[PDB]
């Protein structure tokens, strides 16, 4: 089996992307944020406390014929970012892009977080991280890409995410058109559960490559790239007028500049990022400072390849017995 589906901003900025998935029977479609950094497909449900839902569809486990509580089950989870949701959990039929998992932990939220109620486009997760990360207690429990891999041609999902544009996400295969150039693979580690490598390295604009291992993780569910300070440094030293700002939360530039792109490295191979992709805007609006899409990872404890990096390539999470990271150019 394959599935392909398309991906599409939230706003102006790529702050986030949404991909429906049809829940249940009869299909209840939800626009869920595919997030290559966690392991919960949860949902806003006829469950989430009234006053934390605003202009989110929700699942009704209630309407679905093919849904059944998971009697026990719970899952609380907190990212990065500070946000959390938690709440109880039913299985049902989840379909992505014409790709079908009977028996899918949709775990229902009796609570979210101010962010996620303040964002009314985004419908819940859903985690492609390996199943170790998974919160759901006493009995974890699979993503929708472990369910799915008993079944796909080749046990692979790709990103293909859009600048200011919709993208792809596909199951099962390869699309040998939505790239240039051949695929450089790359080893991961799953230590952490997490799509983890090194990069071999990286450029500012028109410099020279620096060749340094940077481990990270590969995710899609972070919008900015998080990179170690000696590297940010370097890139912000391009910019006239750069700085980092402590009450802003990070290096900030004036919105007249020009930004160099940046490059990482995938063993021998090369992205670039362009320069347009790391304009976040105005930190407020009508202000004259912008956001910068490439911070500081110290403090996270760990490096972040979020969307910023991953929209510049075609990536390959390559699902095998070994897995491991693809990249190539578009
Ligand atoms: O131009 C603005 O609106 C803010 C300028 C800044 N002052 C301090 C941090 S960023
Ligand atoms: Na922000």
């Amino acid at each position: 089996s394959t599935g392909s589906a398309t991906t599409t901003p939230i706003d102006s900025l790529d702050d986030a992307y949404i991909t429906p998935v049809q829940i249940g029977t009869p299909a209840q479609t939800l626009n869920l944020d595919f997030d290559t950094g966690s392991s919960d497909l949860w949902v806003f449900s006829s469950e989430t406390t009234a006053s934390e839902v605003d202009g989110q569809t929700i699942y009704t486990p209630s309407k679905s014929t093919t849904a059944k509580l998971l009697s026990g089950a719970t899952w609380s989870i907190s990212y990065g970012d500070g946000s959390s949701s938690s709440g109880d959990v039913y299985t049902d039929t989840v379909s992505v892009g014409g790709l079908t998992v009977t028996g899918q932990a949709v775990e229902s939220a009796k609570k979210v977080s101010s962010s996620f109620t303040e964002d009314s486009t985004i419908d819940g997760l859903l985690g492609l991280a390996f199943s170790t990360l998974n919160t759901v207690s006493p009995t974890q429990q699979k993503t929708f890409f472990d369910n799915a891999k008993a079944s796909l041609d080749s046990p692979v999902f790709t990103a293909d995410l859009g600048y200011h544009a919709p993208g792809t996400y596909n199951f099962g295969f390869i699309d040998t058109t939505a790239y240039t150039g051949s695929i450089t693979y790359t080893a991961v580690s799953t230590k952490q559960g997490f799509w983890e490598w090194t990069s071999t390295g990286y450029a500012v604009g028109s410099g020279t490559f620096k060749s340094t291992s940077i481990d990270g993780i590969a995710d899609t569910g972070t919008t900015l790239l998080y990179l170690p300070a000696t590297v940010v440094s370097a890139y912000w030293a391009q910019v006239s007028g750069a700085k980092s700002s402590s009450s802003v939360g990070g290096y900030v530039f004036p919105c007249s500049a020009t930004l160099p792109s940046f490059t990482f490295g995938v063993g021998s191979a090369r992205i670039v990022i362009p320069g347009d992709y790391i304009d976040f805007g105005p930190i407020s609006t009508g202000s004259s400072s912008c956001f910068g899409g490439i911070q500081s990872s110290a403090g996270i404890g760990i490096n972040i390849f979020g969307d910023v990096a991953l929209k510049a390539a075609f990536v390959v999470f390559n699902g095998a017995t070994t897995p491991t990271l693809g990249f190539a150019s578009k």
